[PDB]
């Protein structure tokens, strides 16, 4: 059993700790703990995502990014949190600014913590891309350029990369598979499944199978809008999951 | 998503913060967060449950109960965590002491966060009693006296309670249904299902059906060891799920 509920006291306490360590120009264990705690409490928990935004957490995110450009673990925690935020369709309009999009697009090239920062920046952008071109508006950079950079980032990642991530459910990723609005979002989502069933099959083959991923990946192979690179990863995931049974 | 709890040593990070806040005699937001995180990351994750016990989380739990006897969310979070530990059969022998059993039994009367602490302590005892009187050593209080307190707690709860717990799967609760070793564990489990399908049928009716709950409930209705009131709840759960 579990309990995933918003708690303003959690969120406000964490942001206040962040703000203090930002004023101290100190990215120590408390600073990293604080962002990791925000990551934790937003995992499958939209109400804490909404609170993080409503207490102006994005300002602290940008200020920490500028102040601590080389603290890879810090960047990982922040982008994992933002990954959770972007899964909430109702909150993504708030991410559609040139200031924010330019950061996410730039982070696609980050080498911090293996691939986690680039991966989670790509997830944020994958959920954003899923909403379609009219949601993008006049944001800069342009959507077609960000898309090019997402393809490049996904192609640059070792499919057998070690990972500092956990999923209790694949359903935010699975919802990016049966659509043709954004093939690159579908490709990120398929890659996300392929990497995890490759490095942790004992955990993620059963989760993927239990949550109905096999028929969705079969549909991807039949889908005209799916790129052939995506179809081939889908075939390999189905294959690995089938042998795991 | 979240980080890799294993690679990051995250369980110990939480227990270290707990210990520090304990010595500070401070149950603040961070202390509550730490126990809340432990509850959430032990859900269906036996290895995090074993990490908790191995690093003496039981003593931190007892010491926090003593130092913070009126902190309601804290007590709920700690007992939800222990509810997850208790679901792991291999770990339940570590709970069979007079010190631990007595604390679980006392908490059946707790009013903290509505019914949540009482319910979580009843769940821990329900899984413990599923193992039979052999597993109960000369542990004191007596097994039957705890059982009587369990029946009383369950009857006190509002069947229509809105709840501060959720389940990704009913399987730990459903395994308490097809057995006569502990009728009170069966009754707790039937109540848990009946409350959640009553109050949140859109989430929990499909889950219960999909996970095979209907044949288990029908077996209860025919079972010699299930009490009449357990059978009557089971019938209503079946009715609610069939009309769903």
């Amino acid at each position: 059993g579990f309990l995933h509920v918003g708690k303003m006291g959690f969120v406000v306490t964490m942001l206040k700790l962040i703000q203090k360590k930002l004023l101290d120009k100190t990215c120590d264990q408390v600073m990293e703990f604080s962002w990791s705690a925000l990551w934790n409490i937003t995992d499958e928990t939209p109400d804490n995502c909404e609170m993080f935004l409503n207490f102006n957490g994005m300002k602290l995110f940008l200020d920490c990014l500028k102040e601590f450009p080389e603290k890879q673990e810090l960047h990982r925690n922040m982008l994992g949190l933002l990954g959770n935020v972007a899964e909430v369709k109702e909150l993504r309009p708030q991410l559609m600014t040139s200031q924010f999009i330019s950061v996410f697009s730039n982070l696609l090239e980050s080498k911090a913590d293996g691939i986690e920062v680039s991966y989670n920046a790509c997830g944020v952008l994958s959920h954003i891309m899923f909403d379609g071109p009219e949601a993008w508006g006049v944001c800069e950079p342009q959507r077609e350029e960000v898309e090019e950079r997402m393809w490049a980032a996904i192609q640059s990642w070792d499919i057998n990369s070690r990972r500092n991530i956990n999923y209790r459910s694949f359903e935010p990723i699975l919802r990016l598979l049966p659509q043709g609005i954004s093939p690159v979002s579908q490709h990120w989502a398929t890659w996300a499944l392929y990497n995890l069933v490759s490095v942790y099959p004992d955990k993620y083959c059963p989760l993927l199978i239990k949550e109905g991923g096999m028929p969705l990946l079969r549909d991807i192979i039949k889908m005209a809008t799916a790129r052939q690179e995506t179809k081939e990863m889908a075939r390999k995931v189905i294959e690995h999951c089938s042998n795991f049974k």
